[PDB]
């Protein structure tokens, strides 16, 4: 016990691991460290060369002021102007080719390391024991192979050369402030640290904001799921508006939190917009309050101030491009935990015995086994078999025996606690796996072909054969020969273009039968000493059966088969047969030998015998009309909050010239004029705080409200849809779900945040262009002409920051669905030992595709890094311009500093707009969707229209009548399910459907409720045909109790009132149903929330509830769609008992399973291929010795 437990865990049991940048970069090998480092000093590099324009911008501020006060002649000025421009023209050079260097080498750094990871997880996961692999399932291991190395990517791309560059400019703008002014650089850091603790209940308020909307819309998110999962109840019971209103209450509370992170984004805009205004001035100030001591200088002052301003705003982008570096890190903690567990069973090494000789005998002994997944059933109990060259063992018995079981231990797919299984005599635990799968052939169920030409799909299977490495010419033969021995040339042949015809997602599309008979190819061209036949003709039809059977005979009358077959008349000459029930060998012997002993086996065959022998903004701005109250107000304070800086700029000129000192002598005056400019920058600097707090938040609050009516109107528009809407491919629940998830939050980008800061942005650039043009029009015609550069600069940074992020997926999409397609089916894989090459293959993929990358991403990196370097160019140009003007006398100090800082950092500040581009894409996309989802109507079955008659309660009988009903499924429209059915229900009648599975009478509730509509025929009520009745009304005449029960979160009270029409009704409903009992039983009463197995009722006690919950609007019509299908047989009895009760009184449409619940019912219609066959009571059916005989008979055998 100890050690069978430990062996089922270790089976299964799943480490856990933490990795690091350590990790990943150790993929990197030799000469590939160097490409690193290099990457790395490059970031470095271009980051600090940054902040060096302040530098050469206080010199240039300085040149200027000295020069208006006289203080060296022109031609000095020049000089210097000129000097200065070069340092501008060479910082942007080295800019430019610092930048591409550092993009183009981070991004090379991180394709290889992925490569690495993606290499090392595919060679881990195809050796994997299958029962840890049967865990994840294929969804955790197809996720982790696309979407979770992209995140490895992008955590090592040029994302985390950006955080390094940041790091480098915030500490590089520190030490140039510090250096070229300690004083001033200390006492703006000081007040700035101070204001920027301070603002720190502020962030842990939007960080609690945003975690309680996410928990909050998670809760509406599962009353989503349960609402479309659970839509024919819904739809039944007309319970649209309590599942609306579910989630109503929950995305009500997202809202509340919404305005809570209004306030704090508010209060962050706020804030950042106040330091920068008190940094400047402070700066300005206390720098003319220490140079009457000092003698420093404007341009000292400015850049002392730049760089502390630089380094402060330069954080923001740091943050994001660490959160993508952290992102990026907990993938690789998942990556790398899947790849360094290791496998219970050693496959990947070559260690264990070779057979020579084999001649495929097999011998069991007290073999026992569990699956890991459930440690206490036993699947295997003492099996004993032994088998002979050539034998052909059928092993049989009902589902779950574990016949199945014996071929994943002999496929090393399972380990076997307690046993022995010897081939030839030699142990199968000390083999090498890898050659045990090669000596067999398992031909499974279902057969998986791979996207290749049908000549590699029978070539898969020559792994580690003799004729593995031959040539290709006798290749083509044994491929032929194989392909005939499978009674598979027949349809080859005829094929266009032969062998070579493509299969899969690709070529042909082919049938059960040829897939199977491939299969069967595939397993037999490399002469396998044992076969193994897991229910190969399980899955295929009468016509395709025969020949699959044919070949597998073929096959099977030479190597040692050991048969699983449902079928049990194809195995009537196997050499024996083992019947095994619930793990143990119950009797064994040949066909005739085991009929005689009137055993398990003669039941299994008189079983089978029987069954035999039966532009969109005006859009959301329609939607979002209510809002307006919240966004007239918005443009004014975006006016408002867009003269700010351009008067920020004309009190900056001034100070500029205030600085103009030629002396100690002049100091007093300019203390003066300090004093009275700077108390108007921080008077601005406090009108702008309040501008902005209430610009965010009023815009937050719109985007919040507008993300709210979405989420509302797609959840009821998801309601209104009728039946055939749900079972499309494309509305999956799981996907619903999703949309609802993304598209109502993804629209928010166009509203909020980003609309003000694009109003202001336009504001400002505007506001800034008029000041440059009236202040100066020589200058402000040549300083707007350098707008769209600077503009075009800014976004295009963030566009191909963007297309670096999305040619991450778009590259490696080929070797992802490459290795998706060979990781949807491990068992196939695994049993042709394919590891090798499908590894081989995936790497040459991905090892072509670095390559391929990288040539593109050093074609872009030339323009990113190009809009790099731009600013310092346009920084000389308009310095040296300036300087120009200023010497010509067209110009002033005052008039050039203005102009300046209002065009050149007015354009900087509404850059800030552009970093919100990348929403707009999205919330376009969402946009088109929501269009779509908000347009889209059922044809005819519309929940939410008015018009139709009334079905009047007074005359009301309950007349069912099915007339010449021709029904096919939307979904499956080539297999008819109903054909001209005539079915007439006589009111109060307790009309019985029974049939064979296929029949089709369970589509019988389906027409009733109206779910679908056929497409020929008509469907009647009392004489009235349901397609010309109220549809709501209608539905509410008639009740549903369905073969799941499905009890929607809540309380007892809230479910079992779901079906109520319109107290004293639902206590008398909950009595008749035989449930009011253990209802008061429980501890509270009918407040026990029983949601999403809240207290997990019996299966029982939840049909009582849907009973009493169907019992409460006191039906007309009562379908019961198989209602006793899953219960066991002590609660049947009750809940039948409860059935026929409510039965009494209003007619009732019984589809029945178990055919021991129709047995009182008034009239009993028998479904075979969707038409009526049999009618009448139960004896005069089982007088006429038909089909419901053979039905009661095959119940009886059942058992
Ligand atoms: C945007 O919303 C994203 C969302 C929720 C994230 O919550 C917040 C977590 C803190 C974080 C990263 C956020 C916004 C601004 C960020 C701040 C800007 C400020 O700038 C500085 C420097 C410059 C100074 C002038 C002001 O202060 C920093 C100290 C401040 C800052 C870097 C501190 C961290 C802040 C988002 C998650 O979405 C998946």
């Amino acid at each position: 016990d100890p050690r069978v437990t430990e062996i089922l865990e270790r089976q299964i049991k799943a480490d856990s691991y933490g990795a690091s940048l350590v990790d990943l970069y150790g993929m990197l090998q030799g000469w590939e460290y160097c490409l690193a480092v290099a990457a790395y000093i490059c970031s470095i590099v271009a980051g600090a060369a940054l902040p060096l324009m302040t530098l050469i911008f206080g010199d240039m501020a300085q040149q200027f002021t000295d020069y208006s006060s006289g203080l060296h002649s022109n031609n000095q000025f020049v000089d210097k102007i000129d000097e200065n421009a070069l340092y501008f023209v060479y910082l942007g050079v080295g800019l430019l080719v610092f930048n591409y260097f550092a993009t183009l080498l981070h991004i090379v750094v991180s394709e290889i390391i992925a490569s690495r990871v993606r290499e090392k997880f595919i060679w881990s996961i195809l050796h994997q024991n299958m029962a840890y692999l049967d865990s994840l399932g294929s969804g955790e291991i197809t996720s982790s192979i696309t979407s979770d190395s992209q995140l490895i990517q992008q955590g090592v791309s040029e994302k985390i050369g950006l955080a390094a560059q940041s790091i480098a400019t915030v500490v590089s703008a520190l030490t140039v402030a510090f250096v070229i002014y300690w004083k001033l650089a200390l006492v703006l850091l000081s007040v700035m640290v101070a204001l920027i603790l301070s603002s720190t209940p502020t962030i842990l308020m939007l960080m609690q904001a945003y975690t309680d909307s996410i928990a909050s819309y998670g809760k509406a998110s599962s009353v989503a799921e349960e609402a479309f999962a659970a839509i024919k109840t819904a739809t039944a019971f007309g319970a649209h508006e309590f599942q609306l209103q579910k989630y109503d209450e929950f995305i009500l509370e997202s809202k509340g939190y919404g305005k809570k992170k209004a306030i704090s984004l508010a209060l962050m805009m706020g804030s950042i917009w106040f330091i920068v205004f008190a940094t400047y001035a402070l700066a300005f100030w206390q720098g003319s309050r220490f140079m009457v001591s000092d003698n420093s200088g404007i341009g000292k002052i400015l850049t002392a101030c730049m760089a502390m301003l630089f380094g402060s705003l330069i954080i923001g982008n740091a943050t994001i491009s660490l959160k993508f570096v952290m992102v990026g890190l907990s993938a690789a903690s998942k990556l790398f935990a899947m790849i360094n567990r290791e496998p219970y069973f050693d496959s990947a090494s070559d260690a264990g015995e070779k057979i020579n000789e084999f001649d495929g005998s097999i011998s069991f002994r007290n073999v026992t086994t569990r699956y890991p997944s459930r440690p206490d059933i036993t699947v295997l109990s003492d099996f004993t078999l032994d088998i002979k060259p050539g034998q052909t063992i059928a092993l049989v018995g009902e589902s779950g025996s574990g016949k199945s079981t014996v071929i994943a231990l002999l496929e090393r797919f399972y380990e076997y606690l307690d046993g022995e299984i010897l081939l030839d005599g030699v142990d199968l635990k000390s083999l090498n796996i890898k050659w045990v799968r090669q000596q067999m052939a398992l031909v499974q169920q279902e057969p998986v072909l791979f996207a290749a030409s049908i000549y590699e799909n029978v070539c898969y299977g020559l792994v580690g054969s003799k004729y593995e490495n031959v040539t290709e010419k006798v290749k083509r033969e044994l491929v032929e020969k194989a392909c005939k021995d499978a009674n598979a040339w027949e349809f080859i042949s005829q094929m266009s273009n032969g062998l070579d015809t493509e299969v899969g997602e690709r070529g042909l599309s082919l049938s059960g039968g040829q897939k199977q008979r491939i299969a069967i190819a595939r397993a037999v061209i490399s002469e396998p000493k044992i076969l193994l036949l897991d229910e190969a003709t399980s899955a295929l039809d009468t016509r395709s059966e025969g020949i699959v059977q044919d070949a597998l005979n073929r096959l099977s009358e030479t190597r040692t088969t050991i048969v699983i077959a449902h079928r049990l008349s194809t195995i009537q000459n196997a050499d024996l047969i083992v019947v095994l029930s619930k793990g143990k060998i119950v009797e064994t012997g040949s066909h005739k030998e085991l009929l005689k002993k009137k055993g398990k086996y003669h039941q299994l065959v008189q079983i089978q015998n029987i069954r035999t022998k039966i532009q969109l903004f005006l859009m959301l701005l329609q939607i979002n009309k209510g809002d307006y109250y919240l966004l007239i107000p918005c443009l004014f304070l975006a006016l408002i909050a867009g003269m700010g800086f351009p008067s920020f700029a004309l009190l900056a000129g001034r100070v500029i010239e205030a600085f103009q000192v030629t002396g100690p002598q002049d100091f007093p005056h300019m203390r003066s004029l300090i004093n009275k400019y700077t108390g108007f920058l921080f008077m601005i600097g406090c009108v702008l705080l309040i501008v902005y707090l209430f610009l965010t938040s009023f815009m937050v609050l719109s985007s919040e409200s507008l993300v709210y009516k979405m989420r509302y109107r797609c959840f009821k528009q998801y309601l209104r849809q009728d039946m055939s809407f749900f079972d499309r491919p494309e509305n999956k629940v799981g996907t619903l779900v999703t949309t609802l998830a993304k598209d109502p939050q993804d629209i928010e980008g166009l509203s909020g945040g980003t609309a003000a800061q694009l109003a202001v942005s336009v504001v400002i650039v505007v506001a800034g262009i008029i000041l440059a043009v009236a202040v100066n029009w020589r200058l402000g015609l040549v300083c707007t002409a350098t707008v769209p550069i600077l503009l075009g600069c800014g976004f295009f940074s963030v566009y191909l920051l963007m297309v670096f992020e999305e040619r991450i997926l778009k590259d490696y999409q080929e070797s992802a669905s490459y290795a998706c397609e060979q990781v949807s089916a491990l068992k196939t894989v695994v049993s042709l030992t394919r590891e090798v090459g499908i590894y081989e293959k995936y790497s040459n993929s991905i090892k072509d595709q670095v390559k391929r990358s990288a040539r593109s991403v050093s074609r872009t990196t030339l323009l990113y890094a190009l809009i790099q370097g731009m600013n310092p160019w346009v920084f000389a140009l308009g310095f040296w311009y300036g300087s120009r003007l200023l010497l010509e006398g067209r110009a002033t100090n005052r008039e050039f500093f203005t102009v300046l800082m209002a065009i050149l950092f007015g354009c900087q500040s509404a850059g800030e707009f552009f970093s919100y581009a990348p929403g707009m894409g999205k919330a376009k996309q969402a946009a088109i969707n929501i269009r779509q989802v908000l347009d889209t109507r059922p044809k005819s079955i519309d929940i939410e229209s008015e018009d139709g008659l009334k079905i009047d309660r007074l005359n009301l009988k309950g007349g069912i009548e099915l007339r010449d009903v021709t029904f096919r499924y939307p979904t499956r429209p080539e297999v008819p399910v109903l054909t001209d059915l005539n079915l007439i229900i006589k009111p109060g009648q307790y009309v019985g459907l029974v049939g064979a599975s296929g029949c089709g009478k369970s589509t019988t509730v389906g027409l009733i409720e109206r779910f679908y509509d056929p497409e020929s025929g008509q469907v009647l009520l009392d004489g009235v045909d349901i397609r010309d009745l109220h549809l709501r009304t209608y539905r509410e005449v008639l009740a549903l109790v369905q073969q799941e029960p499905v009890l929607f979160s809540g309380s007892i009270r809230d479910n079992i009132m779901v079906g109520s029409i319109s107290e004293e009704d639902m206590i008398k409903a909950c009595k008749d149903a035989n449930i009011y009992d253990f209802i008061s039983s429980l501890p509270e009463g009918f407040d026990t929330l029983c949601g999403n197995k809240g207290t997990m009722l019996s299966g029982g006690q939840k049909q009582r509830v849907a009973i009493a919950r169907a019992l409460i609007r006191n039906p007309r019509v009562l379908l019961l769609d198989e209602a006793t299908s899953a219960l066991d047989s002590e609660s049947e009895m009750v809940v039948q008992d409860a059935i026929d009760k409510a039965s009494k009184g209003r007619t009732t449409i019984t589809i029945a399973h178990r055919l021991s619940t129709v047995q009182n019912c008034d009239v009993i219609y028998v479904f075979d291929a969707g038409r009526i066959v049999e009618s009448g009571k139960h004896d005069e059916l089982l007088q006429l010795r038909g089909k419901y005989y053979d039905l009661v008979q095959l119940q009886g055998l059942n058992a």
